[PDB]
């Protein structure tokens, strides 16, 4: 139980050892806390610095999870696979909501060590920071992994438009957490200079939007996106005040006022504003980031056109196929999709995306066209893998082409990588592969660990040495920026000794296809991800 | 040796020119066989009629005549065969003797009844002529019987007004009456008047397509082979002849309001004034040539393919790799192949002259400018010769002649597609081009088998040797029984062909490596054929 004195009192930690031979012991301080409580008069306010608390202070339970309603209407789209599908086994961790969440946990194995923060989180009104033991993380690479508790949903991104409620609390939290970490990391034996940021999902939307920012100045350096940016659809809500007033009607008190509709919602209870049920447009989010001014200027798109940002690194990354929910009703079709039904899925793909009056119909022909296999134009079952495919390229593979493009342009170490992998669940298809979601697994060492209530996996041996590759390119590029140098590939128990991971040029756009079978391409589908950049803005507009 | 042959007409004598090669027999040559009434006259400008009967024996020994044409003029470069414009002089030897007295007709005899493939000649509507291809080494390797012909071109045999004074498609009528004759009197020569095969090549073969789309060649032939050549391309058929014969008839001597009064003063004038007038016609048009009137051709060469009115004959379509080698003409002495700055120059100037829709061309000119480019390698400029030539070869020629395949093989109808992937070296021609337009015909005739001639003055190895056996098998069996495969055996031992269903569209890869495909240029050719009418 060592006790380890930070600058706002002394905290209490463990010393729980891990279940394999070649990862040494772990400190754990789970529960610290790194704000004050908006409970009262601070709710829909920015966070501020903790109170000092005397004596020493127990950090061994895990901490409560912050406001949040997991059996309502969430956008099924954006979760992971291995939410949705273990949701009860998911469930479990938010059981003890309360208004006195943002703590802090962290994992401090035994220069300074380097810092790696997790924002979480698939959606932005779900999930919590407990789900994700980084114990095995911070073991292997010799990296101190920090999970947080961010304010979620309502409580902690409704906004209104004016004054009275900027939006963007969440990621005022996030950024608080950095500050945090910024002036107490050196206690626990962390460097403050080499501070990494990384998530997945709706998280890493929040590393893009927290590096074209103002008030992350000088917190951290480096960042990883694994499968989100800042430019999809899902990211930013541009419809504030709409989706509040909706809201405000349910609730009771729909007034006409901003600042007195604002002061009737913080008399409500907590519990009866997340249990709402207020669902968005199809492809879009209720409650999420809002450009305001101060955490997020004007917009994403314009922010990095103008180059307007501190040049940090990055990481980005796909997956294979993330669309599998895209494609759900037929699942359990013998032979795919019918023609019938996929000239109706494209269409509806049109209106509630684009929806544009000013030509449509030619938009609508040019990419059921490109997405068809005219080789084998009557196979019927691969239509589930083109619809799968048009999903993927426009969500997910395209913004993220768009977004390291740019971040390479102006010049910054650039990373990219598409993985190729994924373990033999229960309820999944043995024609998909590496679904939304599936490199946490590998990134965290679970197979390392074993089997998980989130994880049903049964890992064979390729999956461990799937992961204790991932994690140390992972690890280095948080000790120095690059994935090579600090450490090698050695199996330490194999294709990944002769790869050397190269930079993202605009002009050469190489990447690491990471998977069983590991090669450094040189593009990924440049067809079709310049058919969505190039051709597509010409048609509509 | 002279042997006599008996006619309907009369009597004629041949010769017994031997060949080169020692595997090959010597053949016999009917040089100069009448097939129509010689049109000098009033006859202008009218469909031919039966021969006069000559007493005592007819010599057939020396090549006739060709119809008057202007090979010095400006005749449509893209149109022409590549090893025609190379060899421009070499080609203007065989038409000297240009008269009137046209419509002759050359037979190939080799030494029970053996088939017959008349050879549609032309690569314009305006040029040419049938003593250029000698089908003395096709007959004798083939045991076939093949005959080159000389029909009216260009305005003394197309020109049209489009009422009753002058209806046109006079060579058509010429080539029918040339099959009526061999249908009436190969019997004597030893052939088989059931097993006639037509065939030719680039406006050869859009003659041959329209011959088959027609009810006065309802009877005359079986099969045919139509090579790099359809009858629903840009220059297949005239659909403004009026404002040509008018642009002509006022350079000459009349613009007369009435169009028989037009028509009687054009017969006035002599041959050489109406073929040297120098008229041009839009890009990628042509000025004289086919023309709908309701006779030969009765209302539309696409429409009445698509209501599937024809007498169900057999088919052997086919393209080549490369065939809009001249489309890539003014940059092709360049160091980095085309400047992307000239790319969107070249294809806007396509989508001007060829489509011209104002119904809006801004979304077609940014979408074949996006799908024709390499975004693998989007900088290397000197493959974008290869994507401008590949825009030219799928337009024009890919993938009409996928359109007519299919059309051809839903209404039951056997069908055999190929794709030729070997050239001789030439001289002035790029190491990069492959198999441009008019490439198969040295193959098919045996050039090769006895070596290079003036037209073709390539260095032929021992492939193409090979290869030129192996086309000339094909042909001939196809000529034989229908299919390119059984009659006579031949990597090409074990290769198959199979036919060309609508929805399994098998071809052959004929070349040094044969193969039997699945599906050519099926993303490039479906863009054009469903994409575009969209668009
Ligand atoms: C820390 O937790 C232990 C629980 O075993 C408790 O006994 C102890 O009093 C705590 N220390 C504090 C609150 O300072
Ligand atoms: C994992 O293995 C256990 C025991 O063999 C089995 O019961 C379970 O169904 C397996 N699960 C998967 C996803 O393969
Ligand atoms: C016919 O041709 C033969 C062979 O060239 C020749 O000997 C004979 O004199 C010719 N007859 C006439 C009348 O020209
Ligand atoms: C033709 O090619 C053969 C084979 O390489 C060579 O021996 C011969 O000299 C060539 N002749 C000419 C005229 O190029």
């Amino acid at each position: 139980f060592p006790v380890v004195n930070t600058a706002y009192g002394r905290v209490r930690g463990v010393r729980r050892e891990l279940n394999n031979e070649i990862l040494g012991p772990v400190v754990q301080f789970l529960g610290v806390p790194y704000a004050t409580p908006p409970l009262g008069a601070r709710r829909f306010q920015p966070p501020e610095a903790p109170a000092s608390w005397p004596g020493v202070r127990n950090a061994t339970t895990l901490p409560p999870a912050c406001p949040q309603n997991l059996h309502g209407a969430l956008p099924a789209i954006m979760l992971p696979v291995w939410f949705t599908d273990n949701l009860e086994a998911a469930a479990t961790y938010v059981q003890n909501q309360s208004e006195d969440c943002l703590y802090l946990n962290l994992y401090v194995p035994t220069g300074k060590k380097p810092v790696m923060l997790f924002l979480h989180g698939g959606s932005y009104m779900e999930g919590t920071g407990n789900m994700f033991d980084g114990s095995v993380l911070a073991a292997y690479g010799n990296v101190i992994v920090v999970t947080l508790n961010y304010r979620l949903g309502v409580l902690g991104f409704l906004s209104t438009g004016d004054q009275a409620a900027k939006g963007n609390y969440g990621l005022l939290d996030q950024i608080q957490a950095l500050r945090w970490l910024s002036e107490n990391i050196a206690h626990f034996g962390g460097d403050p200079e080499r501070i990494t940021i990384f998530g997945s999902g709706a998280g890493a939307s929040c590393v893009n939007l927290l590096i074209l920012s103002h008030h992350s100045e000088g917190l951290f350096q480096k960042a990883i996106a694994q499968s989100g940016t800042a430019i999809s659809s899902w990211s930013v809500n541009y419809q504030p005040l709409k989706y509040t007033r909706l809201l405000a009607a349910k609730v009771g008190c729909d007034r006409e006022d901003s600042t007195e509709a604002v002061e009737c919602l913080r008399r409500k209870s907590s519990r009866e504003l997340v249990d709402q049920d207020v669902q968005p447009a199809r492809y879009h989010i209720a409650f999420g980031p809002v450009v305001d001014g101060d955490v997020v200027p004007d917009d994403p798109e314009i922010l990095m056109q103008q180059g307007e940002f501190l040049n940090y690194d990055m990481l980005i990354g796909v997956n294979q196929g993330e669309g599998l929910k895209f494609v759900e009703d037929s699942a359990e079709s013998e032979d795919g999709v019918s023609a019938s039904a996929f000239d109706f899925t494209v269409s509806n793909f049109v209106d509630n995306l684009y929806g544009y009056p000013e030509g449509k119909d030619v938009l609508r022909e040019t990419i059921k066209f490109m997405y068809t296999d005219w080789a084998d134009r009557d196979n019927g079952e691969m239509r589930r893998k083109t619809l799968l495919a048009l999903f993927t390229d426009h969500q997910w593979v395209a913004p993220a082409v768009a977004t390291a493009k740019l971040h390479a342009d102006y010049q910054s170490p650039v990373y990219f990588y598409t993985f190729y992998h994924h373990c033999q669940a229960e309820g999944r298809p043995e024609w998909a592969d590496a679904a939304h979601g599936d490199e946490l697994p590998y990134v965290f060492g679970v197979p390392m660990v074993g089997a998980t209530d989130l994880f049903p996996c049964n890992f064979s041996k390729n999956d461990v040495m799937l992961s204790a590759v991932v994690m140390t390119y992972w690890t280095n590029f948080a000790k120095t920026g690059d994935p090579n140098q600090p450490v090698p590939q050695d199996t330490k128990f194999n294709r990944f000794e002769e790869v050397v991971w190269s930079k993202f040029n605009s002009k050469e756009k190489q990447y690491l296809h990471i998977g069983l079978k590991p090669r450094v391409r040189d593009n990924y589908r440049a067809n079709k991800v310049a058919f969505w950049l190039e051709l597509v803005p010409h048609l509509h507009n």
